[PDB]
C-alpha cells in the first residue's frame, strides 16, 4: 500500500555535451541510481526505487512499468495518482505528455516520443471496448498558476473555478467551475488534450523550449455499472509539476518564487508523512490542497523523480532523490469507490 516512486535521468543536452559536462549520475540494474566522484569514479551514494530508468529509457517502457498497471486498478474503482517531481529541465513534461500527437490508430505499447497521457488514455478505451459494462468518462484538465485555479478546456475566462476541502472522503477536495467533459472515443479525448495543452502556461527557456510555468493535472473519471446493479468510480489523475530552481524582477521571477514555494510545502508535507508528525501542512499550497487525497490517503499513487546526470546540477538532483527516497515510505489506503446501486 507504500507509494511506488520512480527515477528517469535525461540524457546529456546539446549544450551539456558541448561544454563537456562531468556526468556523476547512473542507473545501475533496474532499480538503482548512484552518484559517482569525479576524482576516482568511486560510489558516493546509491538509492534503490520501485524502478529506475537511464539516459537510453523508451517513452514505452516508463509507460509500461509505471502507469500500465495502474489502469486495471481505476477500471476496478480505485482513485490512482502518477506525479512527475523534479528540477526544471529534467524531463517532467516529455514524460508526462510528451510533443507528437497519438494517431487514432496506435497503441499504448508503441516505441514512439508519445509521453504517458495519450497511451493511458489509448489504453483505457482498448480496455473499456472489450468490457462488458455501460461506462461514462469525464475528462478534466486543471493548471495551478502562481496559486490560482485555471480550466484549460474552457474556451473563455467566464467560469470561476473555486476549491473546497472535501465531503464524506473527509480528506479530500472538491473543484466547483471545473469542466468534466464526456468522451466517447479517443479521437474525442485526443482532441480535447491537444487543445488544452496549448492553453498551458509555458516559457520558452535555452535547452527547455516549452518549461512549464504551472502545475497541471489532467484527470480521467469513470464510471463503470456491470450489465443488484454493482457501480465502480475510477479514477486517474495525471500531474505535471513545473521544476523547482536553484535561486531578477518580474514575473518570471514571481513564477520561480511560487514553484519553488509551492514544491518546498510538498516536500514538507512527504517530510511530516515519514517523520509522522501530527501535523501535515497540505493546506499551506493549492499545490499540496489537491495532491493530499495521493498522499498518505485513499489513492494509488506513482512518482517519477526526474533528474539531471550533470555535476553542475547535483544539489537539486540530491534534493530530488532525497525527498524520492523518503516518500517510499508513504503508507496509503486505497478503497474501490462501489456506490453499491
Ligand atoms: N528522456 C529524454 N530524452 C530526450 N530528450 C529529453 C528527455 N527528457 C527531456 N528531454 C528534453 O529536455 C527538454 C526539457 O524537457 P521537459 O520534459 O520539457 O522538462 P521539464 O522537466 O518539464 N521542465 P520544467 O517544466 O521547466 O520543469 C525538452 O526539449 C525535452 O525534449
Ligand atoms: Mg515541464
Amino acid at each position: 500500500q507504500n507509494i511506488q516512486v520512480y527515477v528517469r535521468v535525461r540524457p546529456l543536452n546539446s549544450r551539456e555535451r558541448c561544454i563537456r559536462s562531468a556526468e556523476v549520475v547512473d542507473v545501475v540494474g533496474p532499480r538503482e541510481v548512484v552518484t559517482r566522484h569525479t576524482l576516482d569514479s568511486k560510489l558516493t551514494k546509491k538509492f534503490t526505487f520501485d524502478r529506475s530508468f537511464g539516459p537510453e529509457s523508451k517513452q514505452c517502457d516508463v509507460y509500461s512499468v509505471v502507469v500500465s498497471p495502474l489502469i486495471e486498478e481505476v477500471l476496478n474503482g480505485y482513485n490512482c495518482t502518477v506525479f512527475a517531481y523534479g528540477q526544471t529541465g529534467t524531463g517532467k513534461t516529455h514524460t508526462m505528455v510528451g510533443n507528437e500527437t497519438a494517431e487514432l490508430k496506435s497503441s499504448w505499447e508503441d516505441d514512439s516520443d508519445i509521453g504517458i497521457i495519450p497511451r493511458a488514455l489509448s489504453h483505457l478505451f482498448d480496455e473499456l471496448r472489450m468490457m462488458e459494462v455501460e461506462y461514462t468518462m469525464r475528462i478534466s484538465y486543471l493548471e495551478l498558476y502562481n496559486e490560482e485555479l485555471c480550466d484549460l478546456l474552457s474556451t473563455d475566462d467566464t467560469t470561476k473555478i473555486r476549491i473546497f476541502d472535501d465531503s464524506t472522503k473527509k480528506g479530500s477536495v472538491i473543484i466547483q467551475g471545473l469542466e468534466e467533459i464526456p468522451v466517447h472515443s479517443k479521437d474525442d479525448v485526443y482532441k480535447l488534450l491537444e487543445k488544452g495543452k496549448e492553453r498551458r502556461k509555458t516559457a520558452t527557456t535555452l535547452m527547455n523550449a516549452q518549461s512549464s510555468r504551472s502545475h497541471t493535472v489532467f484527470s480521467i473519471v469513470v464510471h463503470i455499472r456491470e450489465n443488484e446493479d454493482m457501480l465502480k468510480i475510477g479514477k486517474l489523475n495525471l500531474v505535471d509539476l513545473a521544476g523547482s530552481e536553484n535561486v531578477e524582477k518580474g514575473i518570471r521571477v514571481r513564477e520561480t518564487v511560487n514553484i519553488n514555494q509551492s514544491l518546498l510545502t510538498l516536500g514538507r508535507v512527504i517530510t511530516a508523512l515519514v517523520d509522522r508528525a501530527p501535523h501535515v501542512p497540505y493546506r499551506e499550497s493549492k499545490l499540496t490542497r489537491l495532491l493530499q487525497e495521493s498522499l498518505g490517503g485513499r489513492t494509488k499513487t506513482s512518482i517519477i523523480a526526474t533528474i539531471s546526470p550533470g555535476h553542475k546540477d547535483i544539489e537539486e538532483t540530491l534534493s530530488t532523490l532525497e525527498y524520492a527516497h523518503r516518500a517510499k515510505n508513504i503508507q496509503n489506503k486505497p478503497e474501490v469507490n462501489q456506490k453499491l446501486t
